[PDB]
C-alpha cells in the first residue's frame, strides 16, 4: 500500500525515519519552526512531498495552530520544534492539549545523546519538565526505535481519552543511519489491557429504565460527544430529553433546537443550570464535574440519580458519586440506548412534555440577554451578527475572557468541531493561531476569529502566518481597552479598582491603543474599524466578502458584564443576572 | 528602620503580607500579568507606594523583562504571573536565568489549596514542571509561611551561583488574613552551611606562583567576573596577561584595550583562540568551560596548567580537570592575589612582553574582518557605527543568532552589564523585553537593543508596553529576511537547501516583509528604513537623537557569514576564517 | 486533661516532644530498636511512664510487630527506627501495612540536617526511597513541626483508608530546644475536603430495591468490614443473603455460620466462588477486586449487577465497573441500609431460601477436605485441633505460603482482629513478630502463630523478644521441610522439577532440619515434636496448658497441596479439585 521514498534495504538518516514513520501515520500537515538541533528533522521534510509544514512565528504559535488543526478535524496535530528554547515554548500548548483531551503529537530535536546532563549548548530536561503536563513522553535513545515509538506516541494520543505525547530526538539519533523495521510490535501492555471495552446491554438496559422511571431528565453533554453527534440527536428524539452543555461540548447538539437548553455552569444560562437543580435523573455524557459547572458540589444536581458514561475511569465519581456509571466509548453507549429505545418504543411511551414547560418557561422568563447603548455596539450584537451572516456554519476560534463567553453565548453551532476554544487551561493567544489550523485543515471553510484586544496581541505575530501562507482567515475583534474578565471581577468584588486591567496608553485614554489596523498593515493583511453599531452589518459582511485574511477591529464600551454569574463555587440561588461596571 | 504599612498587631491578607515581604527586600520594580488567581496580589500591589510595576503584554515579555532588568543591574529581576497559562508562558524564562545563572524571583498565583491536584480551572503542577529549570521553588501551604520563603527565595536566588526561583502561592493563601512575623530563621541549613569560604592564602599563593613560572599566560575571563572589574583590572596591570573572554562576560575587562583578546569560543577571534590553544596557564576566572568555548575537550588549552576559580564545586572539574582549583567568590580571589602581586612585586619581575608579541601578531594577521558590497549596508558597519556614535557607553540587548554574534563582535563594552544576551539557551524573543528592564533599572542610560526580524517578531507585543511606559529603548534592528545563523548552517552543511528559514513573503521575494514599520506605528513608536550604507549614520543618529522609543529597520544582504568559525566539537586547526552564503 | 510532664514554658529537646506527641496520641505501646541517630528519642522514651518499648532484634521485626498489634486492636502500629540500615530495614513492613491498609506510624532518626544529602555516615533518603509504599511521609526540617507532623501523621494513618506513615526526624532537631506548641492546626485542606461524606439514603435505597429485585444475591464481604462486625451480622439477619469472604475479611462474619460460604478466591471454596460464578446480585462491601478473588475479571461475577462500597474513591471502577457504587463508610451503609429494611420489612418479604439450597447443596457435594495417610499429620488437622481446643477464640498469627492457606481454611474465626495474616504483599516472617504485637496488645488472650518453617526461620531472632518481653506466644510450627506454596506450583506447572524449594539438609535428606526445639532451647523457650498423628491432640494441648511461650513443631507430609485451585487469571472452570504431589 504505503510506497515508500527509500529501498527496503537502503539505510538512511533518522531523521529520514521520523518523516516516514509521520507519512506512514497518515500526517499530511505540521507545524515546524527550525532550530539547530532540529535541522535534520526539516531537511527530512523538504524531501517530503506528502507533508507540508506551516512555518509559524513563534512555537506558540506552532502548538496553538497544532491543537486548532485538531480541534476543527478530529485528526492528531503535528507540532515540531528544536532543542532548549523551542521546546520550553512549547509548554502552555501541551498543558492546554493535555487539559481539553486533544489529540496532540509534538515532536522535539534535543541535543547528543553523550552530551545530554551536562548543561550543554540549547538543552533542557524537557521530559522531566513535560511529564506531568502531557498524556505520555518518550527521549528517543536509538534510531532503532523511531518507528515504534512514533507508532505509540501517535496510538496513545488519540485512543481513549485523546492527549499530547511528546517525543524527544536527540540531534545525533537524528543524523544515524539505519534500515527503519515498520514491523515492531508496540510496547503498551498494560495501557491495552486497560482500553474500556464495548457497553454490555446489562448497564445500558439500566439506563434505559432509569429514564422511563423518571419525570425531570436532563442531558449534561460535554466535550466527549464530540464525535457522536448523530447518536446523540438520535437518543434525543427517541427520548424528548432537554440537552445542557459545556463550553468543550458546544456543538455536541445544536443550538438553535427546541430541546436545548444551552450552556449551563458559572456563565450558563438560567434555564440550563435551573433544568440540572430540579432534575431527578442527570444523563453526564462526555463530562468531567468540572468546577465552572458544579460550584458546590453537594448543591450540583442534588435532586437526582446521576448517570455518568466517561471513557476514563478516572473520572467517575472524582466529584460527584454517580448512582449509574458506565466506562466506555459514549457514542457505542448511545448507539446500544438507542436500539433499546427504538423496540421498547410502545411499551415506554416516554413523555417528559411536562418538564420541558416548566422548562421553557424559565427559558421565557429568564433569556440570554443584552443591553444596547446609543450607537456603541453590543459585543453580543456584534457576535449575533456574524451568526446571521454566516448561516452559523463558520468555524469560530476564540480567546479567554468575556469575549469568548459571549461567543459561546450568542452564536448557533450547528455541528461539533465548528467551536475552537481553549477551556481547561483558559489560555490567552490561542485565537488567533487556532485558527490558523482550523483554516489548513478546512480550506473551503469560513474561519472567524472572535478575538480581544489583550489575547490577540500575545501571538499577534502569526498575522505574518496567516499572510505568507494566504489562509482566509478573518478576525472579529472585539476590543474593549481591557482585560474585561479580570476587569468583571474587580467591579464584582473590588468595588471596581482596576489594578493593571487597562491594556490602552493612559497618556491618551481617549485614544485606541494599540492600533490593531497598523498590525494587519504590517503584514499586508486589509483591515477595517466599526464604532458605530448602524454601519456593524455591512463591515462584517465586507470582511466575509473580502478574499482572503481580514481584521475587523469592532469597538465595544469596556462596562460589559458577562450574565448570568454564578460565583466560584456557588449554588444557583446565588446566580447573578443582572449589572455591569457602568 | 522600615515603615510599615499595617499596625504591628493588624491582621492583613496574605496578598499583602507578600508585597510588604518584597518592599522589606527593597524590591521598587515588578514585572506582572493580572489573572484570576492573582487578582488578591496585584490588588495588594496598587497599594504599595514604593513597588511600581510594568504591564507586559505576554508572561514572557515579563520573565525577559525582569531578566534584563537583573542583568542590567545586579538585583534580582521579579516578575510575577497568575496560575495555569500565567504560569506556562514562564518556562523560558526560569530556563534562561537558570542556564545563564541570572538572580530572578517568580511569583505565581495558585488555586486554592484544596483545589490542588483536580484538573481544576487554570491550574497546573507548577512546581512539578519548573523543579528542574530553576535553582529552588516552594509551593506556599500556610500564610504564616510568606514571610519566611520569600526571604530564602531571595536570599538563594541571589547568592552563591544566582539563579531563579518561584514561588508558588495559592488563591486562598493570598486572601487569609494574618499577623506576620519578620523575624522567622531560614530553614537553609544544608545550602548555608556549604557556602563557600573565603580564598586561603595558601592557595592563592600557588597560584602568583604559577603565573611567574610560566611564558604563555593567558586570562580565560567569563560571567563570574561581572562584579570583579576592578579587582580583575588591577590583577592585569599587576601581571600583564592577556585577556580572552567569554560571551557572559564581556565587559568585565574593556574590549578596547591593546591586552584584550577578545571573545573565544566558535566565533572567537582567531587570535584569543591561537592563545589559549598555545597557553601553558589558562587562568580560568568565572567561566564554566562550556562546549562553544572548548569543542574538543581534549585539544582545549592542552598544552598548560588550569587554574579554575569558580563560585560552584559542581563546575570545577565538570568537563575540564584543574592542575589547581579554588572553589570560592573570584573577587576574593582578585583581592587576595593583587596584594600577593603588589608585595612581591620586584622579586617577581613579570614580563610577558614576548608572549603578548607572538599574540599581537596573530592579532594583526587576522583581525575580526567584514566586507562591504556596493551600497548594501555591513551589519557589522552598522554595529560599529552604532557603537561611535554612542561612544561605546550604550546597554545592548540581544536577540539569538547572527546579528547577536556581529553585536558581541563589533561592539566595544567598557563595562559589564551593558551586555544583555540570552548565552546558554539562546532563547528567541529576548532583545526587546530584556531592553525595556535595562531601561527602567537605568532611566538615565540609551537602550539599544540590536535585534534580527526573526526574533524581534516573536514578542512584538512588548512594543505597547515600551510605548506606554515611555521608556527611551532604540531598536537597532538588523533585518535580512532569513533566520540567519540557521541559514548560515544550512549554506556551510547543507549544501545551502533553504528548509523554513526565509521570513519574508514568498510571493513578493523582493517586498520586506513584514513591515516593522507598521508595527512600530500601531504602537505610536516613531520609527524609519535605511538600505543605503550612505545615509546610514544619520540614520542611527536620528535614533539616537529622536526622544523616547524609537525602531531603525536596517537592511542587510542576507548572504552575510559571522567569522571566524570552530565548527562544533572541533578544534583551533578546525577553524574556518572565510566565506559566505554568497 | 493532658497532664504533660513539662512546664508549659519550659524549653524541652525535640526529642521530648516527640514523645509527649504520642503520649498526646495515645500511644501506649512502641516497638523501637535503638541507634546513633535515634538515641535522643530512646532516652526522651525512658522519661515517659505511659509508653512502654518491646526491644525487637530486628528492625523487620519491629514493623511486623506494629502490624500485629494493628491489626489485632484496630490502634495504630508505632514503630522507631535509626538512621541508615535502621531505616531501610523497614521497608518491607512499610509495603505490607500499604498495600494491606493498616495503620501504622513509623519514626526514623536521620542524620543532621546540614549533613542531608553528603553520603553522611549511617544516611540514606529514607522519604524519597518510602515515597511509593506508604500512605504519606515527611521530613521534619524544624522542632517547632513536630507536633503537627505528628498529629498529622496519626490523622492519615487512621483515617479514610488506614495505611502507613513515615515521619524522618534529623539528629539535630531532636536536639534542639523548644516550647511545643499543641494547638497549630493540621495543613491537609485537599485530604480532608476529599474525606468521603455519609451515605445518602438515595443510594441506600437503590441498593434494597436491587435486593428485593433479586434471586441469586451474594454478599462479597471484605478486609473493609473489620470495624461493621455488627452491622454486617444484622444485615444479613434482615436479607438472608449468604456470606462470601476475602482472606482479609475473615471474621468480619463468622465462619461457623450456615449462611457463611467462606472464602473465596483462588483458593476459595468450591461452593463460595459458585455462589459468585451464578450470581445475579453482587454486593461488594470492603473489597478491592484483588485479582487472587477475581482471576479473569470479565468472567467474575459476569451475570449480575454490582454493587461496590469503599471508603476509596479510586478503588471504584478500578478493575470491575459497578451498576451501583457507593463511596463511603460501609459501616455507616449498613447502618442506613438496616434501617430501610427493618421498617419496609413485611412489604419487602425478602426470601432467598431457594439460592441458600442451590448453594447448600455445592456446599455438600464440595466441602473442605483433607486426605489422611497412616499416622502422618494432616496439616490440616493439626489446625482443626488448634480450633476445637482454642475454641475458635484464639488470635491467628501467621507465615505465607501453604500454612497460611490451611489456616485459613480450617479455623473458624468468631471475630474480626482474630486472623493476622500478610494478603497483598504476601510477605514471609510475618507470623513470630506479628504474634509479638497481638499479644502485646492483648495480654488475657490466646495467641499461636501458625507458621510454616520456611517462614519462621527468616525473623526467628525475635524468639529472643518474645522470651524477655515474657509473652505467652504460642508457635504452631507446620514443619514440611520445604518452600510449601512454590513446591505446590512446581508439582503442577514445572512437572515436579524441584528448584531450591528444599529446606532440609542435603547430606542426611531424613533429618529434620534445622531443629527449631533447639532455637526454642537457646532462647529459653520451652518446645516439643510431634509426628504421629496419635498423640497431636495432647501436643497441642500441652502447649496451649504451658504457661507462656511454647513451640510445637509439628511434622508433616510435604506433598499436600491447597485445594481447591483456580489457577492465576483462571475462571471457576478451571477450578482444579484433587491431586497432590504424592
Ligand atoms: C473564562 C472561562 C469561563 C468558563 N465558564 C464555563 C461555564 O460557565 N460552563 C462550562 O461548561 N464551562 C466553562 N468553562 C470551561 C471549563 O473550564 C471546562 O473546560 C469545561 O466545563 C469542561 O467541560 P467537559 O468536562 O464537558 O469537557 P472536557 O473537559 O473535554 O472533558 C471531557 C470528558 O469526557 C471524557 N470522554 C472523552 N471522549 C470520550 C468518549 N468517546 N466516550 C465517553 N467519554 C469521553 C473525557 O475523558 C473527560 O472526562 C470556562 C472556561 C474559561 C476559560
Ligand atoms: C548563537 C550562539 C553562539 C555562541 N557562541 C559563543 C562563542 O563563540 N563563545 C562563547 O564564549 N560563548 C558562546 N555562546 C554562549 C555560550 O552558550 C555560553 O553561554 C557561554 O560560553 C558561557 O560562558 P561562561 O561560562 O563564561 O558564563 P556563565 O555561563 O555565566 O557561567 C559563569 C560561571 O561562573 C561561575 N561564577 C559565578 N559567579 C561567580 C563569582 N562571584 N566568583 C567565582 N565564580 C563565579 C558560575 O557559577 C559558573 O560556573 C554562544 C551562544 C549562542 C546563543
Ligand atoms: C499465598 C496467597 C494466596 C492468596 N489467596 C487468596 C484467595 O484465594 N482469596 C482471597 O480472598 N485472597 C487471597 N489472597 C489475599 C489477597 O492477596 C488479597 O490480600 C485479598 O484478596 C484482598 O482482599 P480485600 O480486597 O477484601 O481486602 P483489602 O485488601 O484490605 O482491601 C479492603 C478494601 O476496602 C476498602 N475499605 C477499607 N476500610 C473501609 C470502610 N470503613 N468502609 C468502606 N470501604 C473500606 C479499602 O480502601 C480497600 O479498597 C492470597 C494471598 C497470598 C499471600
Ligand atoms: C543546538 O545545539 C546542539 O544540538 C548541540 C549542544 C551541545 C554540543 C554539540 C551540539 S551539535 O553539534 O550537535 N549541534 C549544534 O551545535 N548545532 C546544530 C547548531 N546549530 C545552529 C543553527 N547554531 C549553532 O551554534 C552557534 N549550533
Ligand atoms: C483562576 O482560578 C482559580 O484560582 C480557581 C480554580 C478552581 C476552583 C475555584 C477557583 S477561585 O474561586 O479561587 N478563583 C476563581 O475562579 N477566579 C479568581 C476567577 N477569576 C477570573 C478573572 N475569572 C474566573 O472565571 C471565569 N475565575
Ligand atoms: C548516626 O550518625 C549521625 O546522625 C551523623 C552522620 C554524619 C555526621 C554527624 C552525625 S552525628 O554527630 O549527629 N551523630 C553520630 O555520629 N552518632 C549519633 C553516632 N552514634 C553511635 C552509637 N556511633 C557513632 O559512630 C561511630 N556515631
Ligand atoms: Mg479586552
Ligand atoms: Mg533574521
Ligand atoms: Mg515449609
Amino acid at each position: 500500500t504505503f510506497i515508500s521514498r527509500f529501498a527496503p534495504d537502503q539505510p538512511r538518516k533518522g531523521a529520514d525515519i521520523l518523516v516516514e514513520a509521520l507519512e506512514r501515520q497518515g500526517v499530511e500537515t505540521v507545524f515546524a519552526y527550525p532550530g539547530g538541533a532540529s535541522m535534520e528533522i526539516h531537511q527530512a521534510l523538504t524531501r517530503s512531498s506528502s507533508i507540508r509544514n506551516v512555518l509559524p512565528r513563534h512555537e506558540q504559535g506552532g502548538v496553538f495552530a497544532a491543537e486548532g488543526y485538531a480541534r476543527s478535524s478530529g485528526k492528531p496535530g503535528i507540532c515540531i520544534a528544536t532543542s532548549g528554547p523551542g521546546a520550553t515554548n512549547l509548554v502552555s500548548g501541551l498543558a492546554d492539549a493535555l487539559l481539553d483531551s486533544v489529540p496532540l503529537v509534538a515532536i522535539t530535536g534535543q541535543v547528543p545523546r553523550r552530551m545530554i546532563g551536562t548543561d550543554a549548548f540549547q538543552e533542557t530536561p524537557i521530559v522531566e519538565v513535560t511529564r506531568s503536563i502531557t498524556k505520555h513522553n518518550y527521549l528517543v535513545m536509538d534510531v532503532e526505535d523511531i518507528p515504534r515509538i512514533i507508532e505509540e506516541a501517535f496510538f496513545l494520543a488519540t485512543s481513549g481519552r485523546p492527549g499530547p505525547v511528546l517525543v524527544d530526538v536527540p540531534k545525533d539519533i537524528q543524523q544515524q543511519l539505519a534500515i527503519p523495521n515498520w514491523e515492531q510490535a508496540m510496547r503498551l501492555p498494560g495501557y491495552m489491557s486497560r482500553m474500556p471495552k464495548p457497553p454490555e446491554d446489562s448497564h445500558l438496559e439500566q439506563i434505559v429504565r432509569l429514564i422511563s422511571e423518571s419525570k425531570k431528565p436532563v442531558l449534561y453533554v460535554g466535550g466527549g460527544c464530540l464525535n457522536s453527534s448523530d447518536e446523540l440527536g438520535r437518543f434525543v428524539e427517541l427520548t424528548g430529553i432537554p440537552v445542557a452543555s459545556t463550553l468543550m461540548g458546544l456543538g455536541s447538539y445544536p443550538c438553535d433546537d427546541e430541546l436545548s437548553l444551552h450552556m449551563l455552569g458559572m456563565h450558563g444560562t438560567v434555564y440550563a443550570n435551573y433544568a440540572v437543580e430540579h432534575s431527578d435523573l442527570l444523563l453526564a455524557f462526555g463530562v468531567r464535574f468540572d468546577d465552572r459547572v458544579t460550584g458546590k458540589l453537594e448543591a450540583f444536581a442534588s435532586r437526582a440519580k446521576i448517570v455518568h458514561i466517561d471513557i476514563d475511569s478516572a473520572e467517575i465519581g472524582k466529584n460527584k458519586t454517580p448512582h449509574v456509571s458506565v466506562c466506555g466509548d459514549v457514542k457505542l453507549a448511545l448507539q446500544g440506548m438507542n436500539k433499546v429505545l427504538e423496540n421498547r418504543a410502545e411499551e415506554l411511551k416516554l413523555d417528559f412534555g411536562v418538564w420541558r414547560n416548566e422548562l421553557n418557561v424559565q427559558k421565557q422568563k429568564f433569556p440570554l440577554s443584552f443591553k444596547t447603548f446609543g450607537e456603541a455596539i453590543p459585543p453580543q450584537y456584534a457576535i449575533k451578527v456574524l451568526d446571521e451572516l454566516t448561516d452559523g456554519k463558520a468555524i469560530i476560534s476564540t480567546g479567554v475572557g468575556q469575549h469568548q463567553m459571549w461567543a459561546a453565548q450568542f452564536y448557533n453551532y450547528k455541528k461539533p468541531r465548528q467551536w475552537l476554544s481553549s477551556g481547561g487551561l483558559g489560555a490567552m493567544g490561542f485565537g488567533l493561531p487556532a485558527a490558523i489550523g482550523a483554516s489548513v485543515a478546512n480550506p473551503d471553510a469560513i474561519v472567524v476569529d472572535i478575538d480581544g484586544d489583550g489575547s490577540f496581541i500575545m501571538n499577534v505575530q502569526e498575522l505574518a502566518t496567516i499572510r505568507v501562507e494566504n489562509l482566509p482567515v478573518k478576525v472579529l475583534l472585539l476590543n474593549n481597552q481591557h482585560l474585561g474578565m479580570v476587569m468583571q471581577w474587580e467591579d464584582r468584588f473590588y468595588k471596581a479598582n482596576r489594578a493593571h486591567t487597562f491594556l490602552g496608553d493612559p497618556a491618551q485614554e481617549d485614544e485606541i491603543f494599540p492600533n490593531m489596523l497598523l498590525f494587519a498593515a504590517a503584514c499586508g493583511i486589509p483591515a477595517a474599524r466599526v464604532t458605530k453599531k448602524a454601519d456593524l452589518r455591512e463591515a462584517i459582511q465586507t470582511m466575509l466578502d473580502t478574499p482572503g485574511p481580514y481584521l475587523l477591529d469592532v469597538i465595544c464600551p469596556h462596562q460589559e458584564h458577562v450574565l448570568p454569574m454564578i460565583p466560584s463555587g456557588g449554588t444557583f440561588n446565588d446566580v447573578i443576572t443582572e449589572g455591569d461596571g457602568r
